[PDB]
């Protein structure tokens, strides 16, 4: 009837491999995995376990506003995980293309504080069981996005403060804390002389408890959530060590609840085998401490009877096992409904197999298998929150990053936009080109060029950003590229030298802003840079100049050498002499158009080999 039937994980359950060629992945086809407006995320990347819990953080409506609203600020912060999750966060819902990839925030993990000690680097990490990665970095994102919301003031707070029904706008800390904090503290009473004495707890991410007939998911959550216990301890009345009643009184539950399963035996798993198990919706009670749970018909008679939040499920971080050779992987199957405009057709589940995208039933999402298919984590968000979200990180979005000079050196070779007269918006046009040097084949920007595409300093790069990178450099590419280790180097650089985020940031907010980036042959410079620009904010030489069946591409030297009779490849290349060649190439374009040539000119270009 449906997939999770099957003894064994079928083949859109299963690892897909990534082929490569001389011409890389760009040559590789991910329109055949995914024909769906939602693309997915590729696996040939270190810690890229974290796919399916970005998948899932990312359609639930309460988290993508909150990266997207810290990410939209002046917020320099580098490594910061929110940021670099509003940036991947942004990818999915700008891409048009299959798949997308988190690169630039695997990278960013792996230079986090605690990072190395929190079993989130699967190279590092005792457990490297991808399960146990996807629920060690679930609670350290909550943990790390929890402070970094807080770091600086977002964008807006307009989405949350609608939907908690305050008057007043709130402030971050109070904010974050509802959105993620399951607001509690333990009672330590002495079963001597009754005397209570208080013990803070945080929690972020909660897990779930099992018991050892009609075992529901309900209790199993009121399970979690509780904690009763007695521990024999000193106590400061009557002088001795005595038996402690240690409950933890619970006050609030987050808006957004993330659970942990926390299967571990075989039991566990006969029990989420059940078919209807894991309810879509459930209501939860918060009332003298205690948490109470329902679901199905159930939830529905005390809803018509009460403090009853109804939570929605998001999705699902599941872990797919194969027999032979034994291993595991993870997929996410999300409900896309939840982030979207309301309609009839609320069941819109998704399995999120890395670049693999594929439709399913609300049955098999919501079908587990003993055999290969258990669910990790689990996501819950307040049904009141679903359908919902602010456009003012993007509205009114911190454009600082563009006009700020942190360069030490008084000879530079770019000139910084003005405040006042250069402001960048959806009719400015940039000429963008990059440079790569090589990684421990991997790739990485080393810099960034930047060139105004109009107005009198026409030609004049605004920005042109050497980047510190904090990895290890295999080869610079110097005959390929013209970099230097001087360039990169922090204590000898002539060059601007920035965080790889900062200059990330920049290119970030120029698209936001509706810029139009000029170039020639973008694909292969965003994919590096990880960054994802829609078709009409595109102005690629390479594809311009293409007679349409052919689907060969021009060289920008020979362009160049054809049409602005310039040789371009005597010194080593320099991308902003590049991004003013792709810009005197389009310029020349819109003259052959105007005049009625360019079909002659085209013709011209394809003769000879
Ligand atoms: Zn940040
Ligand atoms: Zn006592």
């Amino acid at each position: 009837d449906h997939w999770s039937l099957r003894p064994e994980a079928p083949p859109e359950y299963r690892i897909c491999e990534i082929k490569y060629s001389k011409f890389g992945v760009d040559d590789f086809d991910f329109g055949f995995f995914n024909n769906t407006p939602y693309p997915g995320l590729e696996n040939n990347i270190t810690n890229s376990y974290a796919n399916s819990l970005l998948q899932v953080m990312h359609y639930t409506p309460l988290l993508r506003n909150m990266a997207l609203q810290h990410a939209a600020t002046a917020c320099l912060a580098d490594p910061c995980l929110l940021c670099e999750l509003g940036y991947v966060f942004d990818m999915l819902q700008k891409g048009e293309g299959p798949s997308c990839h988190a690169t630039n925030m695997l990278r960013a993990l792996n230079h986090t504080s605690n990072a190395s000690v929190s079993g989130v680097l699967e190279d590092i990490a005792k457990d490297k069981n991808p399960s146990t990665l996807v629920k060690n970095l679930t609670m350290f994102l909550f943990d790390k996005i929890s402070q970094d919301y807080k770091g600086t003031p977002p964008i807006s707070t307009e989405l949350e403060r609608t939907l908690f029904k305050l008057n007043q706008p709130p402030n971050p800390l109070d904010l974050v804390k509802r959105l993620l904090e399951t607001d509690a503290r333990y009672q330590i009473k002495c079963m001597h002389c009754q005397h209570v004495s208080p013990r803070t707890a945080t929690t972020f991410v909660n897990k779930l408890c099992y018991p050892a007939q009609r075992i529901t998911f309900s209790q199993v959550l009121k399970a979690g959530l509780e904690n009763e216990a007695v521990n024999k301890g000193y106590c400061t009345k009557c002088q001795r060590y005595q038996n402690l009643d240690q409950r933890k009184i619970i006050f609030n539950i987050p808006a957004v609840l993330a659970l942990c399963t926390e299967i571990t035996t075989a039991e566990h798993r006969k029990l989420w085998s059940t078919p209807g198990w894991l309810p879509e919706e459930i209501g939860i009670i918060v009332d003298q401490g205690h948490v109470y749970c329902y679901e199905g018909d159930d939830l529905k008679l005390h809803l018509n009877r009460h403090n009853i939040t109804v939570y929605s499920l998001v999705g699902t971080v599941v872990n797919v096992e194969t027999k032979s050779p034994q291993k595991s992987h993870l997929v996410a199957t999300v409900n896309v409904g939840r982030a979207e405009p309301e309609s009839k057709d609320q069941d819109r589940w998704h399995l999120f197999n890395d670049f693999s995208v594929r439709g399913i039933s609300k049955v098999e999402a919501l079908t587990f298998n003993a055999a290969w298919k258990m669910p990790v984590v689990v996501m819950f968000q307040v049904k009141a929150a679903n359908h919902r979200f602010n456009m003012d990180w993007k509205t009114r979005l911190d454009t600082s990053v563009l006009f700020r000079d942190n360069n030490p050196h008084a000879l530079k070779t770019y000139e910084l936009l003005d405040r006042e007269t250069e402001i960048p918006g959806p009719d400015t046009v940039i000429a963008i080109d990059t440079e790569f040097i090589r990684l421990k084949i991997s790739h990485a920007i080393a810099r960034a060029s930047v060139v105004r595409g109009q107005g009198s300093r026409e030609g004049v790069a605004f920005i042109d950003d050497y980047i510190h990178i904090k990895e290890t450099i295999v080869d610079y590419l110097t005959e390929w590229s013209g970099i230097t280790p001087t360039d990169l180097d922090p204590i000898n650089s002539q060059r601007n030298l920035v965080s790889p985020k900062t200059a990330y940031k920049k290119l970030w907010v120029l698209v936001n802003l509706g810029c139009k980036f000029l170039g020639h042959g973008l694909s292969q410079d965003f994919r590096v840079i990880n960054i994802q620009v829609p078709r009409n904010q595109v102005i690629d030489t390479s594809i311009i100049f293409m007679k349409p069946p052919s689907q060969r591409k021009i060289s920008l030297a020979f362009l160049a050498w054809y049409l602005l009779k310039e040789d371009i490849q005597q010194n080593t290349h320099d991308s902003i002499e590049d991004a003013q060649t792709a810009l005197k190439l389009y310029r020349k374009y819109e003259e052959f158009m105007a005049n009625g040539s360019f079909h002659d000119v085209l013709e011209a270009l394809y003769k000879k080999g």
